[PDB]
């Protein structure tokens, strides 16, 4: 029974920001990386960004460097996506997929998903 449970999406207007979260429980949360995907209707699930367990290794899809941040806090089994600089290309469903031992880097790889949170990005 491990479940992880998505928040922090909507919409918001071009250069804005949000700040999604992905609380998990069920396993021992350091033992996962956990990543980011991202899903436009009709295209590939595509990676977005990457933490390793201790929250010392981060990996970002090029496109979103600098604007994205990825967190985690494994007190409160959370890892967060601080989004900033928000363009129409970013308009997607965000998934956040956790694999034991080493971040998933892609959609194969992953062993548990979240429901995924709507990001629309309007101009």
């Amino acid at each position: 029974q491990v479940q992880l449970v998505e928040s922090g999406g909507g919409l918001v207007q071009a250069g804005g920001s949000l700040r999604l979260s992905c609380a998990a429980s069920g396993a021992t949360f350091i033992t996962y990386g956990m990543t980011w995907f991202r899903q436009a209707p009709g295209k590939e699930r595509e990676f977005v960004a990457a933490v390793t367990g201790n929250g010392a290794g981060t990996t970002y899809l090029p496109s979103v460097k600098g604007r994205f941040t990825i967190s985690r806090d494994n007190a409160k089994n959370t890892v967060y996506l601080q989004m900033s600089s928000l363009k129409p290309e970013d308009t997607a469903v965000y998934y956040c997929g956790g694999r034991r031992w080493v971040p998933a880097t892609a959609v194969d790889q992953v062993a548990y998903w979240g429901q995924g949170t709507q990001v629309t990005v309007s101009s």
